[PDB]
């Protein structure tokens, strides 16, 4: 009964989206074996770099984005799980199921994105495959893809950033608005709603 009750593992950083140069590309930093083991222990000694991490649990894989010293991701990916770190599991510092949002303190080595103050509606969504997709802002939390794509293409990218032209963070990718399997729009957690939650 009780003594046989299992614990859920930590979210584990398994790679990152490199946005540092002229070319955006994915990098894997940990394989499946290492991920499983890191998830169970919560101990992750790997070096962390950059703003957009690819993260994983035993069952799902998605993204997480650093903005103002917090690593943010989606609740429907992370639930209330801890994140693996060099000194063990780290407890969520923010949890809000109503905004589909969680966050932990940003891992040492990560770089954070600055929240946008530009007021601009020409946005760019960064996916787990390192595609930079033009998105026009359509409301507080909604944007339209300039070129619609099958949802398959966006799957696993929740937790990723929408950026403005200046590279400032505008929002965290939450949902794909689909019709007949085709995403024509996305929904995101506005950066201002992170700044309030904070
Ligand atoms: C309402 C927010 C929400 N919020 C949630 C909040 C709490 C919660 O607790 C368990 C669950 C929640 N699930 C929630 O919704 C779930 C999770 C989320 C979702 O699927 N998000 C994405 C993703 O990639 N996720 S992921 O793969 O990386 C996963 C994390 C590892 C973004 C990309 C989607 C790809 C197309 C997949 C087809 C699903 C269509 C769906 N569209 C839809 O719902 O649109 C409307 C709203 C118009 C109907 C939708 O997007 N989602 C459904
Ligand atoms: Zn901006």
């Amino acid at each position: 009964h009780m003594a046989s009750m299992k614990k859920k593992g930590s979210v584990v950083i398994v790679g990152r989206i490199n946005l540092s140069g002229d070319t955006a590309y994915a990098q894997q930093t940990r394989g499946e074996e290492g991920c499983q083991e890191t998830s169970q222990t919560g101990r992750d000694k790997n070096q962390v770099e950059g703003e957009v991490q690819i993260v994983s649990t035993a069952t799902q894989t998605f993204l997480a984005t650093s903005i103002n010293g917090v690593l943010w991701t989606v609740y429907h990916g992370a639930g209330t799980r801890t994140i693996a770190s060099p000194k063990g599991p780290v407890t969520q510092m923010y949890t809000n199921v109503d905004k589909d949002l969680v966050g932990w303190q940003a891992p040492q080595g990560s770089r954070s994105l600055t929240p946008c103050t530009c007021g601009s509606s020409d946005l760019y969504l960064v996916t787990r495959h390192a595609d930079v997709i033009p998105v026009r802002r359509r409301g507080d939390s909604r944007g339209s893809l300039l070129s619609p794509r099958p949802i398959s293409y966006l799957k696993g990218s929740a937790g990723g950033p929408l950026l403005c032209p200046a590279g400032h963070a505008v929002g965290i990718f939450r949902t794909a608005v689909s019709t007949r399997g085709v995403a024509k729009a996305v929904d995101f957690i506005p950066v201002e709603s992170l700044e309030t939650t904070m």
